[PDB]
Order: structure tokens, then C-alpha cells, then sequence
């Protein structure tokens, strides 16, 4: 896959009562995310 | 609120067919996230 440490920008949303960052397929491809992967979320 | 640029570690999950990072209340308090806020997600 891609090298770790790539990032993308997103917005916190509500879904099923939870506060979530929804990750689109294209962003998963760009930064190499699969379900189960550890990520870091940083407030901007 | 807190200064921007704080971060926390999480795992990508599936919820309602979407790939999401679920943000618990305590992590929202630590990094100062509200619904609607812009964040950066980085693969580790």
C-alpha cells in the first residue's frame, strides 16, 4: 500500500447518534486506510 | 476551548455501511471537537 503518515481533511458529523468522521472510498485509497486501521485525528 | 492541533488515536470502523472514526465524548473534550469541526485524519 501507500507509505504511512498520509492525511486528509474531514468534518466531524453525526451518524446513528455517534460523532464520527466519515471516510470516503477515495480518501481511503489516497491514504491507504482499511477498516481496522489505526489513525490519528487532529483538531485543526 | 482548548488550543487547536491536539490529537488522539482511533481505529477505522464500519457503521451503517460507512467507514468511520467514532469519536468518544472524552476524546472530544480532550481535543476540543464539536460536530461540524474540521479535523485531519492521518494513517499511522
Amino acid at each position: 500500500g501507500p507509505m504511512p503518515g498520509k492525511k486528509f481533511v474531514a468534518r466531524v458529523a453525526e451518524a446513528d447518534g455517534k460523532r464520527v468522521v466519515i471516510i470516503p472510498k477515495a480518501e481511503r485509497a489516497k491514504v491507504g486506510i482499511k477498516v481496522g486501521d489505526v489513525v490519528e485525528v487532529k483538531k485543526v
